[PDB]
C-alpha cells in the first residue's frame, strides 16, 4: 500500500523514480546515478549517500 514514510518524526526522504535518464542531487548540484531521496517536508532530493550529511531534521 502507500509508503507510510510519514511515520518518522524526522526527514521522510521520499525517493524519486529516475525517469529513464539522470536526476540531480539539488543539494550537490551533481547527478544522482542512484534514486535520489526527497524530504518533501522541507529540504531536497539528495543522493542516498548524501543523506548522511544531514544532521538536522525537518525544518
Ligand atoms: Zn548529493
Ligand atoms: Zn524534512
Amino acid at each position: 500500500p502507500r509508503v507510510l514514510a510519514e511515520r518518522g518524526e524526522g526527514h521522510r526522504f521520499v525517493e524519486l523514480a529516475l525517469r529513464g535518464g539522470p536526476g540531480w542531487c539539488d543539494l550537490c548540484g551533481r547527478e544522482v546515478l542512484r534514486q535520489a531521496l526527497r524530504c518533501a517536508n522541507c529540504k531536497f532530493t539528495c543522493h542516498s549517500e548524501c543523506r548522511s550529511l544531514i544532521q538536522l531534521d525537518c525544518r
